[PDB]
């Protein structure tokens, strides 16, 4: 028993992290087979970031200008190309630690693990969610760019995020491994404000199921609701609308606990309207939304990799 | 910027996890050099756990009764011994992935990463603290015993915890890697109640410094206090007494922010007396105590391994 914010084991990803230096800029790259992926802004000075023309800046770069180091050992760059907002540095050596992997583009509400790195060296691992406004709330210092987000299914690493940008409000923006930003964000030091950070309702419900499974029960009430009634309350409290698809996804947790999804929605409705009254659920004083239904099933069942 | 509950990268520990089976009991072992460490209760049936005599149960076990599997590959057991509440299974093969390591016994308030494992396979990593009552609040299902807690200093893994027991209240007890339980707990299925789970004051203060560094500032006030005045409030709210040693440990964070430790104590005093008033600090609605001053410096400075 017990329920923790839990990251995937990071070893398979640690074996892929390298340092990429272009001129005075050092950040992280992801070495898979004979390609190193990194943010294209490695080619920019702080000055360049105000209004960069990446194709023009890239003309002044040769293979030998991209310094790629895997631990103490230099990798030879035999080609480079830009794909959207990432560079692909072709190296003459396949990463011998390349795991089974996929590139996936995740939906808002999906969770993933981040391996925060500096100078190609892993510093820590934490679990976070693609927010509905396509930001993430990470922990990223200067030099963390090129750190990646991922999920693991048994032995296959699904890479879903590469870190590029901190907004002036201290939230984070980045790309998939095809170099396409999540949301409207761009790799330029400019006015970019995030939209409403709404709460991921289906994840809050999953976490309330996790609470019941782990013996936190006080918030269960005598009420039910409908999707339409619940969504009137969701809208007021800046929660994502709950759809029949979300209800279907929560089916297994409903089955496990015998608590109908709409009954749990009624519990959530009362928590939104009445607050916590100084009580906690799984050690939180707020409704946690960075566990997916799949995360709750996985953690509550002990799935391994 | 941003501040996350962050675990150490788990790769060095993943390379040490094995499955240990004795009769019908399977759990995890830690393979370092030519020794596998596991909970001695691997030799017990569920029935045995009510009142086990471990020396007597162990007489009926031979080397060949301890099935040790590293991935798909069986390890040959050439000796076994009991040290306190752990077994040391001597194997004929040194773990080729053995990292630099130490065994440390941590103090209450210290944090560490747990690599939750099942059948010798890592499931996830999370960060937790030795509670003042010598429990931990983990995420442990049946089969997770032998999962370990650790810290990393650059390339050296300090192993501090091995998981043994869940108390009837769903909190967790275990040993150091010398097999000595933290606190008064025993490896028997018996009446064991935890003492007061007090709040780790020095860690709450460290986290309030982390909040200021990351721009969460609303709780700073015009007040100061003394250790003795603060401790009158700490005692009322089941916080650990703050000592001059804690004040000294917070010195670097005080220096970094220009906020005197006793001024931050006055901010904490007001938060305890007035509550949060529906506000959050670093995305929490409660005062977080599972970051040490060293964790806050490490995360805020980007230290790597």
């Amino acid at each position: 028993s017990g329920f923790r914010k839990m990251a995937f084991p990071s070893g398979k990803v640690e074996g892929c992290m390298v340092q990429v230096t272009c001129g005075t800029t050092t950040l992280n790259g992801l070495w898979l087979d004979d390609v190193v992926y990194c943010p294209r802004h490695v080619i920019c000075t702080s000055e360049d970031m105000l209004n960069p023309n990446y194709e023009d800046l890239l003309i002044r770069k040769s293979n030998h200008n991209f310094l790629v180091q895997a631990g103490n050992v230099q990798l030879r760059v035999i080609g480079h190309s830009m794909q959207n907002c990432v560079l692909k540095l072709k190296v003459d050596t396949a990463n011998p630690k390349t795991p089974k992997y996929k590139f996936v583009r995740i939906q808002p509400g999906q969770t993933f693990s981040v391996l925060a790195c500096y100078n190609g060296s892993p510093s820590g691992v934490y679990q976070c969610a693609m927010r509905p406004n396509f930001t993430i709330k990470g922990s990223f210092l200067n030099g963390s760019c090129g750190s990646v987000g991922f999920n693991i299914d048994y032995d296959c690493v699904s890479f879903c995020y590469m870190h590029h940008m901190e907004l002036p409000t201290g939230v984070h923006a980045g790309t998939d491994l095809e170099g396409n930003f999540y949301g409207p964000f761009v790799d330029r030091q400019t006015a970019q404000a995030a939209g409403t950070d709404t709460t991921i309702t289906v994840n809050v419900l999953a976490w309330l199921y996790a609470a019941v499974i782990n013996g936190d029960r006080w918030f269960l009430n005598r009420f039910t609701t409908t999707l339409n009634d619940f969504n009137l309350v969701a809208m007021k409290y800046n929660y994502e609308p709950l759809t029949q698809d979300h209800v279907d996804i929560l089916g297994p947790l409903s089955a496990q606990t015998g608590i109908a999804v709409l009954d749990m929605c009624a519990s959530l409705k009362e928590l939104l309207q009445n607050g916590m009254n100084g009580r906690t659920i799984l050690g939180s004083a707020l409704l946690e939304d960075e566990f997916t239904p799949f995360d709750v099933v996985r953690q509550c069942s002990g799935v391994t990799f």
